[PDB]
């Protein structure tokens, strides 16, 4: 269901508000080895462990955007988009990932052509420096963001950002240092469903030698050190009175399981372990109190000089919202003990509350339940607790299932009203939040293109534009994308 | 300052401002007023010892060997309450004056169960409901000298005697008293007795400046507190089957300072929460749900004992009414977890400081005279709303509230000024009015007790402070005179 008068109209938001779509470098690029591109960490994972991909697939082609960016810009423009959020392949720019491994010239040419073409068509680029693709070269030289020396990674990351600032600084006016560090670290060294795939012994991931209790924090700590270092560099030599830098946090809105004041407390620790873990540091200069008290020693401290670079190290914040959960309290005692870094929030995240019903109508996959109301909740917390800063909904959408046993007909795939409904609703929620005081300034539909979904392989289509992989990645606009064209063009 | 800015005439609390069933009274402490520490073979309490062997720990070196010698003037005491039209009267029973050994083997003091016996009937013969406090910091030196008192490691050598000093009370008294209070201000007791050691016996960690610097400021306060909690459920359960009655009620008295964030930051809001926890929740949460509050279990960790499920049962819901002792409030400023900070007292586990001055330099409220009471009636409302909205909105009795006029050797307080306590009158009228606003807001408060119906001994403060609404002439025959406050209260109840 949906509704006539309740349908978001472009003239519901200010003119300067921005609307666009987003994608990930590894998910759409392909050309995994074309033109001297280095081996990313995911290239390795997929190739050597196809048994960690729901369908054993990989992104050696993706949506072949590396060769078809011309059309990607073409869709966007006929869709009348205001901006395009894409990410840059660290391996494609720095094959060895280091300054001295050399700067691959082809990769620079690509992002220049894409950026220029996006600009000639009046589309603003919102670039994500790092979107999970860590050069495999660094992965073996000192264990990527798992570097316990805190320096190699920070310097190797900082130099990468500098190269980006140097070759795309005049055209790119909006930067994002990292994309969802909470996940990346949690999924790469906690559950281990992400590359490299480490985890505590006994658990089931590719390299069960890791430590789901101490690794996520180590990698996440470096990330924050790299952000502060890159942003320091940005503010000192590249920042213009009209350019911005920041980062995107993954986030699900938490809600009390029952009614006990205990579940409200769980909710708080939940928002903390999820959003605050990385937000609090870039805002005040240190992690959430809760975490320092529940993960005690397993969470490094920061030198005063670091606490200083991190605080206020942003002009805008990116929010990636999909669903929400119920947070039920879990008391401290001898009967319980944390398995994952995430179990430190001494709270469980349910989908179904005490009434047995789902926190929202299922959207098709194993985790997306529609609850746009949690979106407003998050927008009010940013507003009332963390200074109501410029927020951009950098990701939002759903993923239609399309597998071997239950392939999804192209005619049906193209008629995504479950998605069209989902988008309209969240976009309407931004009109409610704005009226409620939020400082949101834009929305990005997740996956302008159908593409690789990490461990989910090609079983899900998140795009608003259909990609025929068994053709020549030919593209066909979905109903959602067509509404978005009417929304922007009207 | 000296001048009192009082409430506008129209703003002055009237009696018909509250329901006919609300109750108004005054309160006192056994050791503080009784005196007669030994008369009639009464066992030595822990404070008798402290004061006698350590008069250096008393600001004026005195003790309460006589106090307000109420032991012989209970008739006069009740007569004042009658005149003032008081509805109830809170008081405590002296442990060593029922069992100079706190145990069966030690027996009982005939004249002990006599004193309190007459006291009650007399009170009941004037329409004055009695609210008795089972334990009020007075421990029989018997137990303290035996197994350290409430520092019992076993968790029963002391849970036995108490459950016995208690049970035996319900025997000779639980027949007239319709409202009981197991303990009074456990937090203060523990933290002051085995943390900063200002309270008998005076145990604080090495390096610290107390009488016996060999204790552990970070653990003892947590064990003594642990014991008191068990001793409570034990007793209460006993009273819930051997002395229970439909028109009776039972609970405990919690001391509590209001908490308000120091600054605008959300970090200070968080500090405030841990502060309400280390103070009120430490003991409240246990009797409400069965276990201490999350924050403490995370900040104090191992130092905070656990409970057996057959204990997490006898504590959960062990009360029909709760007692609140409110005096002042504080600003809670966040203090982060880091290599540069480590706890020294059991109270430092709140990772928060309790300021009196705000970031604007000014006091959270006007100083009332002594070293710690700042008038902030709003804090009382905040508390009542938490009891309401978070802890079930149970029956609350403001069991203590008042101020202490300073009276020392170097700065004697003339009886004339002592008798005109407009600073105290204003403090009471303001807190009483705050209850009227709390009642309209939904709070389930049902009574108010003025702290110290009598001028008396003030623990480590000795006789330097007069908290009474009735002046006591110790340099006479403890002759009593009503202060201006007590006179208004008589008009408030009588009008």
């Amino acid at each position: 269901m949906l509704s006539p008068s309740e349908i978001p109209q472009r003239d519901w938001f200010p003119s300067d508000f921005t609307f666009g779509a987003a994608t990930s470098a590894y998910q759409i690029e392909g050309a995994w080895n074309e033109d001297g591109k280095g081996e990313s960490n995911w290239d390795h994972f997929c190739h050597n462990h196809p048994e960690r991909i729901l369908d054993g697939s990989n992104s050696d082609i993706g949506a072949n955007s590396y060769h078809m960016y011309k059309t990607d810009v073409r869709l966007l423009k006929e869709m009348g988009m205001d901006a395009y959020r894409f990410s840059i392949s660290w391996p494609r720019i720095l094959p060895k990932g280091t300054k001295e491994g050399g700067i691959n010239p082809d990769g620079i040419k690509y992002y220049r052509n894409l950026i220029n073409l996006l600009l000639e068509n009046g589309i603003e680029p919102y670039v994500t420096i790092f979107h999970w693709d860590v050069p495999q070269a660094l992965e073996e030289k000192y264990g990527g963001f798992l570097d316990k020396s805190h320096k190699s990674i920070v310097e190797d990351y900082t130099y990468f950002a500098k190269v980006c600032f140097d070759n795309f600084g005049d055209k790119v006016k909006n930067w994002l240092t990292f994309n969802e560090p909470q996940t990346f670290t949690s999924f790469s060294y906690g559950t281990g469903v992400f590359a490299p795939g480490r985890c505590s012994p006994g658990l089931d991931c590719a390299y069960p030698t890791g430590n789901s209790l101490v690794e996520p924090y180590t990698a996440g700590h470096n990330i924050l050190l790299a952000h502060a270092e890159a942003v320091d560099l940005y503010n000192k030599h590249y920042k213009r009175d009209d350019t911005r830098i920041g980062l995107a946090f993954d986030v699900m809105g938490r809600v009390p399981y029952g009614t006990s004041f205990l579940d409200k407390q769980a909710e708080e620790r939940s928002w903390d372990i999820n959003l605050g873990w990385f937000l609090e540091p870039v805002v005040r200069g240190d992690y959430p109190f809760s975490m320092r008290s529940l993960a005690r020693e397993r969470l490094p401290f920061f030198k005063d000089e670091q606490k200083e670079k991190l605080a206020g190290s942003y002009n805008m914040l990116g929010l990636n919202y999909y669903t929400s959960r119920f947070s039920k309290n879990i008391d401290i005692s001898p009967n319980y003990s944390p398995v994952l870094n995430t179990d430190d929030a001494y709270a469980s995240q349910e989908v179904n509350g005490p009434d047995g019903k789902p926190i929202g109508p299922p959207m098709g996959n194993p985790w997306i339940y529609m609850y746009p109301e949690g979106l407003k909740d998050l927008l009010m917390i940013m507003k009332n607790k963390y200074g109501n800063p410029p927020i951009y909904i950098t990701e939002n959408g759903i993923g239609d299932v399309d597998t071997k046993e239950t392939p999804l007909p192209m005619e049906a795939a193209l008629n995504d009203y479950k998605r069209l409904d989902y988008i309209q609703r969240h976009i309407a929620t931004l009109k409610e939040s704005i009226d409620l005081g939020s400082n949101v300034q834009g929305y990005f539909a997740w996956s302008l293109l159908d593409n690789f979904e990490w461990f989910a392989g090609f079983t899900e289509r998140y795009g608003i534009v259909y990609v025929d992989r068994n053709n020549n990645c030919t593209r066909y606009m979905k109903e959602s994308a067509k509404w978005l064209k009417e929304f922007n063009t009207a």
